[PDB]
Formats: C-alpha cells, sequence, structure tokens
C-alpha cells in the first residue's frame, strides 16, 4: 500500500507520494530505463491500495489496477463504490469484501463518462493540493454528482502524476493554491496509452517511433515526439501500459 496526508503537505512530501506510488508498481523489465508495466496479474495481488487523507484527517481507500494505473473504486466509513465497468465488478470480487453494501457509482471511471456525470470538463475544474481535499470529503458521503467532480481531482492528482514527471511538479506549484490544469497537463493525460506503445516499438526499430505523437509543451505551445531522445522519453514519462493492454 500506499499514503498521502493532506494536513501538513508541501510541495516534498507530495513529491514523496508520488515516488512510492510509482515504486509500487512491479515490472520484470525495463524500456529505455523505463519500468513496462505487466501483461497480467492474477488474484487480488493485481490492486494497490491508496490511503488519502483530507485537512481534517478523515479517509477512503482507492484501489488501483497495477497493469495500468486505473482506478477500480474506493472505500468510505463501511461503503464501498465501484465503477460500473467489468474491470471493477472483477476487482470487486477480490478488494473491500469488509463493506456493507456495494454501489454501484451510475458511471464508469473514463474521463468522458466521469465528466458528463460531473456537468464540467476538467479544464474547468480546479487541481491541486486543496482541490484533493475537498475531493476525499465529497466521496466520504454518497452523492453521485459530486463524486463525479471529485473523481477528476483524485485520479489526476494521484495516477496522472504517478504517469508523468511534468504532472507531478504541476500539483506541486498548486500546493497551496487551486488551479485549472495547464494545457499540457490535459495533453499527457491524453497520450499515456500512444507513448507506452511508441516506445515499446521503438525497440527495434532503432529508438524511432512508428507514429509520432502529439503534444502540448511547459510554455504552451505545440511539440511532435518521433524518438527516444526527446526530453518526454528521457526527462518526463515514468510508466509504461504494456502493449499486450492496449
Ligand atoms: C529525435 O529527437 C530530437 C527531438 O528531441 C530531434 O531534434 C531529432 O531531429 C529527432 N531525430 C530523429 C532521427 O527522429
Amino acid at each position: 500500500d500506499v499514503s498521502f496526508r493532506l494536513s501538513g503537505a508541501d510541495p516534498s512530501s507530495y513529491g514523496m507520494f508520488i515516488k512510492d506510488l510509482r515504486n509500487a508498481l512491479p515490472h520484470t523489465e525495463k524500456v529505455y530505463n523505463i519500468p513496462l508495466l505487466l501483461p497480467s496479474v492474477s488474484g487480488a495481488g493485481r490492486y494497490l491500495l491508496m490511503h488519502l487523507f483530507n485537512y481534517d484527517g478523515n479517509t477512503i481507500t482507492v484501489a488501483v489496477d497495477v497493469t495500468n494505473v486505473y482506478i477500480m473504486g474506493y472505500l468510505a466509513l463501511t461503503t464501498s463504490y465501484f465503477f460500473n465497468e467489468p474491470a471493477a465488478d472483477l476487482a470487486s470480487q477480490y478488494v473491500f469484501r469488509s463493506a456493507r453494501r456495494k454501489i454501484t457509482l451510475p458511471y464508469s471511471g473514463n474521463y468522458e463518462r466521469l465528466q458528463i456525470a460531473a456537468g464540467k470538463p476538467r479544464e474547468k475544474i480546479p487541481i491541486g493540493l486543496p482541490a484533493l481535499d475537498t475531493a476525499i470529503s465529497t466521496l466520504l458521503h454518497y452523492d453521485s454528482t459530486a463524486a463525479a467532480g471529485a473523481l477528476l481531482v483524485l485520479i489526476q492528482t494521484t495516477a496522472e502524476a504517478a504517469r508523468f514527471k511534468y504532472i507531478e511538479q504541476q500539483i506541486q506549484e498548486r500546493a497551496y493554491r487551486d488551479e485549472v490544469p495547464s494545457s499540457a497537463t490535459i495533453s499527457l493525460e491524453n497520450s499515456w496509452s500512444g507513448l507506452s506503445k511508441q516506445i515499446q516499438l521503438a525497440q527495434g526499430n532503432n529508438g524511432v517511433f512508428r507514429t509520432p505523437t502529439v503534444l502540448v509543451d511547459s510554455k504552451g505551445n505545440r511539440v511532435q515526439i518521433t524518438n527516444v531522445t526527446s526530453n518526454v522519453v528521457t526527462s518526463n514519462i515514468q510508466l509504461l501500459l504494456n502493449t499486450k493492454n492496449i
């Protein structure tokens, strides 16, 4: 398991949580010096647990699939909540067994279905550490509409930061003031599956991507990514989704 506490958090302690989350995901090889996530894991070993706490100290446990860094569901006191999707239903076989009742949320866990339930897209939802406190507070008591927005905040501030060093840095600057996500942030989140696949293909192709990936940079401008020498590969992406899962 891994943990993070909003009470007393600063850029350094959040960076430490993100390093832990990364090191909890298993791999048997690296590809261009970057961990390759597993094709598959059987049983309960498939799921990682994250314990998160708000400023007031109240908590949820979030179950994460280690092959792909997807959130399956979470436990809030005695009620489990799972996304309405087969991977989550399978997960509900293995995690939060204890719960008194199991609510299936009235949406799956992809960004597009979440944004619809929330009533706004994530470019308009401020993120940061204060926003993560608010998210944890909302998920504590079921309100399916409020929960969708909170889930959008949680996914980005955890799984997305683990995937990209830049996204982790962005949350760090928002340690004490929320701000909607930078354009580069939304771009990387959207490109993770693509980048993972292109990096894997590059082995056997002299480090060259079979298909280039379009992104937004730190200054708000486009870049196009063509090979492994790019700083997105050398100095940003931290985890690769196995092509067996794409
Ligand atoms: C590869 O990467 C860098 C961009 O980081 C670029 O300057 C270079 O021209 C690219 N070369 C090839 C052969 O793909």
